[PDB]
């Protein structure tokens, strides 16, 4: 499952803050079309635990 591509839609505010909980921005959930990836998607990804 290894991803090649290194692109996110979304303010420059949203992008470090993936960075201050040790995240990056093409692996939240989101479709970076315009914007897609919102907060919602962030802290709905920060909080759900990918990983079993």
């Amino acid at each position: 499952g290894e991803i090649k591509g290194r692109k996110t839609l979304a303010t420059p505010a949203v992008r470090r803050l993936a960075m201050e909980n040790n995240i990056k921005l093409s692996e939240v959930v989101g479709s970076g079309k315009d914007g897609r990836i919102l907060k919602e998607d962030i802290l709905n990804y920060l909080e759900k635990q990918t990983l079993e």
